[PDB]
């Protein structure tokens, strides 16, 4: 029957490149998509294919060639013609960053976006569950998500993890609070309230043999640690740290919460074994483990068959909404240290 609430704003709702071969899914947020091809590909004349609401309009249209060498903006029109919306479309044509000081965000966002840039272009963008936790209704401002950026950092700034109830509206979600976490990877906020696990997509191709993940940290746990909501005595929060390389298939484009270290996919994990509550700067340096019967094949590596994720979380556990609210995980100077070819 008749739509109760129609959607107001047009979206785009998918996009491709024909006669070009994708590394990995566009990522697509409200107002932004990011599209990834091979290093060498030539991004001077791309001619991007959306799916779109029905009814609405792309200004330029669907298939129009441009030059990416800059992000470049489309708008979309609702049918009623009253109703717009503009997105940045970037395409990413270079091979994963491994240094993060965690400097640079999105400006004009009400949350924090960390990125990786090279000179003035964008090569990447951190996910969390920011998105998520604004459905909440709880944060006023991008300090008051589970995801930030501080300004006292080892070097510059750094960044900010916090464990944050969710209120009301979360609690009886049976979400009862939020982990500060950031991924490689993308956030599918159409999961977020139904399936979160799902929501967090872990990974993005990634063309060399990964041998550490190093950086700096401070930890402090919140005062109570909660399960499900419910206060528990003998328990002290801690955060994680990890890494995966896993290869990519039809059936498994990401790996996500319910898979990130059981996949059969899985190739080789980096965690965190020996984290505590520190207020000083201390090191990790996490090697990475072939796991047993799995190997790198060196052909799939060159082809972009693998991907790698790294993982922060201020609440190991919270993601099943075990952790205490408070707890603050700070991150710095990390770098994917990968073997020299
Ligand atoms: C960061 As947005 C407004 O594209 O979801
Ligand atoms: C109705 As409008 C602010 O999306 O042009
Ligand atoms: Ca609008
Ligand atoms: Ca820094
Ligand atoms: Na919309
Ligand atoms: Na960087």
């Amino acid at each position: 029957g008749r739509e109760e609430a129609p959607n107001a704003e047009a979206d785009i709702l998918s996009c491709r490149l024909p006669g070009v071969v994708m590394t990995t899914s566009p990522i697509i947020t409200n107002n932004s998509i990011n599209i990834f091809v091979g290093p060498g590909t030539d991004i001077s004349s791309l001619a991007p294919e959306f799916t779109l609401t029905p009814g609405a309009t792309i200004d330029p249209p669907s298939g129009t060639a441009r030059d990416f060498h800059s992000p470049q903006q489309y708008t979309v029109t609702a049918a009623d013609g009253f109703w717009k919306k503009k997105y940045t479309v970037s395409v990413i044509d270079t091979e994963l960053a491994t240094i993060y000081n965690f400097e640079d965000t999105l400006g004009g966002q009400k949350y924090y976006i960390f990125v990786e840039r090279e000179g003035e272009k964008v090569v990447m963008e951190w996910a969390s569950g920011n998105a998520g936790y604004a459905m909440t209704g709880v944060p006023k401002t991008a300090d008051d998500y589970p995801t930030f950026q501080f300004a006292n950092g080892k070097t510059g700034k750094c960044l900010s993890l916090v464990t944050r109830s969710t209120g009301f509206f979360g609690s009886i979600m049976g979400m009862p609070i939020a982990a500060g976490n950031l991924f490689i990877g993308s956030f599918d906020v159409g999961n977020a309230m139904s399936n979160p696990l799902k929501a967090t997509k872990f990974g993005l191709p990634f063309r060399h043999i990964p041998t550490y993940l190093a950086g700096y940290y401070k930890y402090k746990a919140g005062d109570q640690f909660t399960e499900g909501g419910k206060p528990v005595s003998g328990k002290r929060d801690i955060c994680d740290i990890y890494a995966i390389m896993y290869e990519t298939s039809e059936s498994v484009p990401t790996l996500d919460g319910t898979n990130a270290f059981t996949s059969p996919n899985l190739v080789s994990i980096a965690r965190i074994d020996d984290a505590k509550e520190t207020d000083e700067w201390t090191y990790f340096k996490l090697p990475f483990h072939m796991l047993s019967g799995k190997y790198i094949d060196k052909e799939k590596l060159t082809a972009g068959k693998y991907n790698v994720a790294i993982v922060f979380t201020s609440s190991l556990e919270g993601d099943h909404f075990n952790g205490a609210i408070g707890s603050t995980l700070l991150i710095d100077e990390v770098e994917l240290i990968y073997r020299s070819e």
